[PDB]
This record gives structure tokens, C-alpha cells and sequence, in this order.
């Protein structure tokens, strides 16, 4: 089709994208649909003659809606947040239309300009220290990478390539394959999987830093592991340190963590997916206290911090250290900061949303959640019958009904089956636990009591 | 914001998209920004409160712009094509709307079902043999990933996991690290640079395989690269052949490549990124015979095939064989399928671009480029100061001004300077060489015949 006919539809997956928002509460989050539900619901193969915009559409509504899960609906409280809102809406809506390719700088000087700069603008908000801003003479910088799964490669990579030349070119004979055998990277028993597919594909060893009561990554266990290893003739190299586990958001010690890994020279690389937005706030502000350390810093915008999936930010003290793995001031070549060659402007939707939502608007959007999460961690603190099983920091609570395993797996049971809420559970030192999440950008404290009435009515039934 | 404002603004975005591409002809295709150009045009902070929609939007004209490199313009003739059409566009923005994470079958099945399900219709499109559709009871499949250069790495990872893993059934007791040092990999020496960086990333040796005549991959060299590395200690283990290099578009031998790396039992990957496309018109067809052969089979349909960048499609005869790494009929865990962990509903793309255009439709936008390539070496082939230096087969053209490289280099300086139309060249066995290709959706007879001309103008004003 061309420009004309594109006004006309265009505008019509407007109204469509905005009815579907606007409804969402009458959606029921969790599909009923069973695995496999869609391959007879459409043809075998691709149309020969055009289908009608029409029926592409109604297509939608009576065959796909019926297999999605609502990440947007007030009453998701899964996992973590997935960002969504209307300014980087809009901003992909352009990002598709200029349509570039940013694998150089040619391809589109302001594909790869906007985001360094933008990069420096959240680096800015964070009030990270200046050795990671780009500016205009700092041997630093960020780049949006694809995930935080892929930061954490990244980084993991680039420590790879940094300990392997160290050692060679202090070892003549030194083969690259001799050194990865020796090679050992360390995380907190709480950590993301991210990590064991980034020490799986970058062929080293990876081990378990045992947590503290507060399920946090400590000096003491760190260093005991550290010194088992190296008197054992491996070579530790890499160290990931987390701000907000996923399990019931708990945060490593960066500033006992980044000293060690300092002294020890290990490559410190921190995941804050999930907790970075946060940080925004004066408030949080200190829970990052330590980057000062990091060699490399990340966290998510696309899940707490409004901007679309396809947008994790990812910060280096020395770009040349993240270059190397793969070959001041301004950037030209993001093709040595990530994987893959090509690249999208995203940096795009940072700057609509930053723009259109302003500092304050984003600082209020974290803590409205977090009061929200506050509320609910208060209804369970008030039922004896229930228990709060971690500190609640942020937009996360883990409770528990008080009694066994057993039990919670059966309330958790009851409430999914029920299709009102949608949550989801995890073991916390072997223990049963249910998480509860503040999500969906349009939740109130209505939907919460709500929820919570809904699953203290169900344990009650369960009970009896 | 909200639904309301959204309908309203996200309406105004659609008529600039469709002003910007309607008029994109009058627009410069190269940029004159200078490197560095846009930090100094904005503030050095995100602002504290909401900025306006309309000013965004004038600083996107009159500042984003002019970092652009216009890639649909029918005057772009670089690199190959990026693609963009109405149809993937409406469907991106569906998929930002419903915004969910298909990181797992419960995250929204859709998402992940939609996936498999066109996977096929391309498949068949292309006609792959049978053993590369997921069907109802094949151990095969198909996945959409972000680039070919990752799809390349991905298949890499598994070649390398899978032969590590024979060897340790073969000798128990063979460590990793020992194997990784011997471990080659092969690409033609006309390969893309995404298979370097695989290398590398992977941790192995790559070795380039001597192209013929008509700068392809042979038998013959590739026969005496293993043998030659055999002997020497080594264990050949990744090959990729490549359909349609970057240089000239020429095209390695599959059904000499493909039994070689069968009875070698080595890895055959192919990287087909930009020609994939053309295989689903019968006359190219050909040019795709040996697949039979192949482990795994990638090409871009964000390049040739019009779905907007972010949507590389790759197959695999042996689901286990790529999930391996990472660790028949209905797929439900593409996160062992693909590097990161999270993804987006990009199906959505394939289906309403299949959808909209046809078959029919699609075969024709391919066939109608081809066309104009070939008008174009025409041109070239009718002025005696020119030479065509390769076989033209799809649509680019690889042509020179008849004398020294140098003569060249000066040809190509004038062209850029003059900002009429946008040329990039290459080496061609050492050789200068100027490349002309296809790109723009919207490109005309009439564009070519303005682009030799203005061409041919400056080539005769240098020559004197
Ligand atoms: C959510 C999460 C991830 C995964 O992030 P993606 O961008 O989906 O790869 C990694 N680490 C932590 C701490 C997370 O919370
Ligand atoms: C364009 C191209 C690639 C790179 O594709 P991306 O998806 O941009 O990484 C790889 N191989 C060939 C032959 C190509 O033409």
C-alpha cells in the first residue's frame, strides 16, 4: 500500500491500540488457551492474493487475543514490570518510519548520536559517577543493548578478552584455551539465569556466592570463595554483583563487593535490571552506592522505567574495555559495544519518554508503585494468618501463608485457577513463597485491595 | 499520558510518517552533519517537567534530520537493501499495544505459536525442504532472530557445543579447553564480517576458503583447506557458505559444500541474509539447491522481503541440536533458540506483511528490483568506458570506470560531493570497484536512468 491508504489504516490501528488499553481491565489476564491452540485456527500457508486490513484485524481480536497474556492489565502482578507507554509508542511509530540501520556511523550520524546523549542524560538522572558519562572527554560512555541478559554477556565477554591478553602478554607460550579452563566467574545464589547463559556460551566456569539473611551477596562469602579458587590454580575473573533479585528483590553489597573486586582485579559488572529505574529517586539513590567500582553498570528501562521492550542500558568506565572484545567523548562505532552489527534508533523512545514524562513525571511513577507495594506488604502484615517473607524495598512482596508448602502451593493453585489475578511463585531457601508485583502502569490502590480481599478469600476457603 | 491524548498525538504521528515518506525524494540522501554535530544542539539534561508534543516533534525536523542517512529514498543505492512497508509497521505498532515478553510459552503463547507457524508459511514460501518445517511431528523448526550476524553466531555456539560434546563421548575425559584449540571454522574469503566476529566471540580459529572465478566457494579449495588442517592437528568443525556476499552477490557452491561437510560431519551453515529473498520466485529457486545439505539456513527478511529491521529468520533440521546449546512439531521455548532470554511479538510483522501483500505481491517487488539492477548494468554494459565486474544476478551491480583504481576512488569522491545519489564501493580482489544497488521500496526506471546519467556526466567531466 502507499502513504494515502496508510493515513487512513494507520489511524485506524490508532484507535484500535487505544481501545484495547483502555479496555484492559475487562481482559482476563492468563489464557485459557491450550499449547498448541493456534497452528489449526489459521491457513497452512501464506495467502496468494492480498487479505483485507478488515480481516487481518478481526484475526486479531478472535485468534490471537485469546493466547495473550496481559502484561497491562492492572491485575498482572508477575514476574517484573514490562515497560509501556504511549511517548515511546510514538517514538517507535517514527523509529520504523525513518527506518535506518545504525551498524556505522554513516548509516545515520543521529541514530548513534541521540543515544549517547540520551545514554548521558539517564547516567545523569542516576547520578551514577562521572567516569561513565560519554561528554565530551571522558574515556567512558553507555549504548542501549538488546536485554540485560545480553549486558551481562557483554561484559562477560569483554573481562574474557581483557584477562586472556593480561596473561599472555606476560606468558609467552600461553594459550587462549589454557587460560579458560582456569577461568571462574562468580554470582549470589540469587542471581538472574542471565549469568549461567553468559558463562555457558562464554565457555568458563561459573560459581554460587552463598547469601546472607537479607539474601545479599557479602564481602566475607565473596572473598572465602575467591581464595578457595585461587589456591585450587583456578583464575577468577568475573563477578556480577545484583540490585534487585529477582526472587524478592533483595541487593548485593556493592560497596563491600566493589573494593574486593578492585584489590583482587576481577572485572565487577553489575545487573540492577529491575531496580536501576529506581535510583532516579533520591530516596534509592544509596542502594547504588558502589558503582564507583563497577566496570560496567545495567539495568532496564524497558522494564521499570516506561521505554518499550528493546531498550536495556548498559554504562563502562573505560570504552576501550568493552571495544577490545570485539575490534573519548564521542561515540561512532556502537558495533564494538554489542553483539549483533545492526541496531535500530531506540534511542529514540528514551528521548520521547524522557521528554514527555520529564524527571518528575518518571520519579512519581516509581514511587507510586512502591507505595502501592507498601500497601499491599501492610494487608498482609495485617492478617496473622499470613507472613511477609523478605524486606520489601521496591515494587515486590513475598508473602506466605503461614503453615507448609504444601498449602501455599495450593492457594497459589486456587488463585490462578480463579483467573482474577495473575501471579506467580519462587523458592526462597527451598521455601514455597507467592509474589506479588506492581506491574501495569494504570494500577490503584482499588486494584490492590481488590486482589488482596480476592486472595485472602480464597485462603480463608482453603482453610476450612 | 492516555488513551485519549494517544489517539489524538499517535494520529498526528501517523500523518508526519506518511508526509516524511511521501516526500522523501526531495530530501538529501547523505547527511553533511559533522561528527559530533548533535550533543551541542540539545540540553545537557532531561528535562524536569513535560515538554510538548509539537516541540519534540519540530526538534525531530529541524535536528534529527539532518543526522539522517534517508535509507528509503529511491536515490539510496548503498549497501543493500533495509526493509520498510506499511504493513510491518501497522503490525509493529500492534505489537508495542499488546507489549508482552515472550521469554516463555506462559508469557503469552501467541507469541511464541504465531512465531512457528510463519516460520512455515516461509519455509514453504522458500521452499525448504521438508526436514526445516516444525509441522505437527518434525524435529526441525524455525525461529525469528534479531540479525544474521547473530543467527550466524547462534549456529556457531551449537556447532561448537555439539562437537565437544562428541568428543568427550569419544575420549571420557577430554577437557573442553582442549578441544577449543584445535576447533577451525571456514567461510569464503568474500564471507561477511558477522562470521569473524562469531569466531572470535566463540573463541575458535576461522579460515578463509579461497573463492573462484566468479568469487565463489569450491569444492576443490575447501576439500584442500581441511585436509591440510586435518593433518596439521586440527579439527574442522563450522562451515558457513554464503548466497549472495556483500561484494559482488555472488554465490558458494551448495551442492558441491553440502556433501563435504556431510561426510567431514562438520557444521554447514548458510548465510543467505540479503538473496534469501529472491528464492521465493521459482527462477532463483535454483540457487538455493544444496539446503538438503545444510544444518542450519538463515536469511533477512528485514532486508529484501519487507518486514522493518529487527527480524532475521533461520531454520534447523535438529531442534535438539541448536537447543543443546543453550541447555518434535509444537515449539514452546524459544529462549534456547536464541541468545537473550526476552522478545517481542515479531511475528506480528511477517504475518501482516504475508498477509497484506500476497505471495503474488511479494514475488513481484522482488522481481521488479531485479529488473531495474538489470536495466542499470545495461547502462554500464552500453558505454565502452565502463565495465561490469561480476555477474549480476539480483539486485546489485558491482561496475568501474575503465582505467586505475585511483581513477575510481576519484569517481566515487565526485559522486558522494555532488548529494545527488548515494553509492558505496568495495574491493573486488584487491581491485576498486563502485557498487549500484536496489534499495528503496518506491524505486523507478525513471530514478536509474537519472542516477547512470548524472553518473555518466561526472565519469566524463573527470575524464577530461
Ligand atoms: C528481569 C531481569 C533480567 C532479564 O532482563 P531481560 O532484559 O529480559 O534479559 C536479568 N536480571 C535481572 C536482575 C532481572 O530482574
Ligand atoms: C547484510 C548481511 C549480513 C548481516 O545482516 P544483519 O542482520 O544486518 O546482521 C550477513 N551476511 C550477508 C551476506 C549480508 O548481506
Amino acid at each position: 500500500m502507499n502513504a494515502s491508504d496508510f493515513r487512513r489504516r494507520g489511524k485506524e490501528m490508532v484507535d484500535y491500540m487505544a481501545d484495547y488499553l483502555e479496555g484492559i481491565e475487562g481482559r482476563q489476564v492468563y489464557p485459557d488457551v491450550q499449547p498448541g491452540y493456534l497452528r489449526p485456527l489459521i491457513p497452512a500457508t501464506a495467502p496468494q492474493e492480498p487479505d483485507t486490513f478488515e480481516d487481518i484485524l478481526q484475526d486479531v481480536e478472535k485468534i490471537i487475543m485469546p493466547g495473550v497474556t496481559h502484561w497491562h492489565s492492572p491485575y498482572f502482578f508477575a514476574y517484573f514490570p514490562t515497560a509501556s507507554s504511549y511517548p515511546a509508542m510514538l517514538a517507535d511509530m517514527l523509529c520504523g518510519a525513518i527506518g535506518c540501520i545504525g551498524f556505522s556511523w554513516a548509516a545515520s550520524p543521529a541514530c548513534t548520536e541521540l543515544e549517547t546523549v540520551m545514554m548521558d542524560w539517564l547516567g545523569k538522572m542516576l547520578q551514577l559517577p562521572e567516569a561513565f558519562l560519554a561528554g565530551e572527554a571522558g574515556e567512558g560512555g553507555g549504548v542501549i543493548q538488546g536485554s540485560a541478559s545480553e549486558a551481562t554477556l557483554v561484559a562477560l565477554l569483554a573481562a574474557r578478552t581483557k584477562v586472556v591478553r593480561r596473561l599472555q602478554a606476560a606468558s609467552p607460550g600461553l594459550t587462549q584455551g589454557a587460560v579458560l579452563e582456569k577461568l571462574v566467574a562468580y554470582a549470589s545464589d540469587q542471581a538472574h539465569s542471565s549469568v549461567e547463559r553468559a558463562g555457558l556460551i562464554g565457555g568458563v566456569k561459573l560459581k554460587a556466592i552463598p547469601s546472607d539473611g537479607k539474601f545479599a551477596m557479602r564481602a566475607s562469602a565473596l572473598q572465602e570463595a575467591l581464595e578457595r579458587d585461587k589456591a585450587a590454580g583456578l583464575i577468577p575473573f568475573f563477578v556480577v554483583a545484583t540490585l534487585g533479585t529477582t526472587s524478592c528483590c533483595s541487593f548485593d553489597n556493592l560497596l563491600e563487593v566493589g573494593p574486593i573486586c578492585h584489590e583482587e582485579d576481577i572485572w565487577l559488572h553489575v545487573d540492577a535490571a529491575y531496580a536501576g529505574s529506581a535510583f532516579i529517586c533520591p530516596e534509592f539513590r544509596h542502594l547504588l552506592n558502589g558503582v564507583e567500582f563497577a566496570d560496567s553498570f545495567n539495568f532496564n528501562p524497558h522494564k521499570w522505567l516506561l521505554v518499550n521492550f528493546d531498550c536495556s542500558a548498559m554504562w563502562v568506565k573505560r570504552r576501550t574495555d568493552l571495544t577490545g572484545a570485539f575490534k573519548s567523548g564521542l561515540i561512532t562505532d556502537y558495533r564494538h559495544w554489542q553483539l549483533p552489527l545492526g541496531r535500530r534508533f531506540r534511542s529514540l523512545k528514551m528521548w520521547f519518554v524522557f521528554r514527555m514524562y520529564g524527571v518528575k513525571g518518571l520519579q512519581a511513577y516509581i514511587r507510586k508503585h512502591v507505595q502501592l507495594s507498601h500497601e499491599f506488604e501492610a494487608f498482609v502484615l495485617q492478617d496473622p494468618r499470613f507472613e511477609v517473607c523478605a524486606e520489601v524495598t521496591l515494587g515486590l512482596v513475598c508473602f506466605r501463608l503461614k503453615g507448609s508448602d504444601g498449602l501455599n502451593e495450593a492457594l497459589l493453585e486456587r488463585i490462578n485457577s480463579a483467573r482474577k489475578i495473575h501471579l506467580v511463585p519462587c523458592r526462597l531457601r527451598g521455601q514455597f513463597v507467592l509474589r506479588f508485583a506492581i506491574c501495569s502502569r494504570k494500577v490503584e490502590s482499588g486494584h490492590v485491595r481488590l486482589a488482596w480481599e480476592h486472595i485472602r478469600g480464597l485462603a480463608a476457603e482453603l482453610l476450612a
